[PDB]
Order: structure tokens, then C-alpha cells, then sequence
């Protein structure tokens, strides 16, 4: 899994971390 600035829709489960939404990534 990724974590950091990571592409992710809501839970698109691309992250162990979070999806920032502002970047529609993840933190």
C-alpha cells in the first residue's frame, strides 16, 4: 500500500494512510 500523495477517489484503499482530498490524493 501507499501513504504519501497517492491517487485515491474516496476508499479507494490505494493507502494504508488517509486520502487528502484537496489533492484527491493521499497525505
Amino acid at each position: 500500500c501507499k501513504s504519501p500523495g497517492s491517487s485515491c477517489s474516496p476508499t479507494s484503499y490505494n493507502c494504508c494512510r488517509s486520502c487528502n482530498p484537496y489533492t484527491k490524493r493521499c497525505y
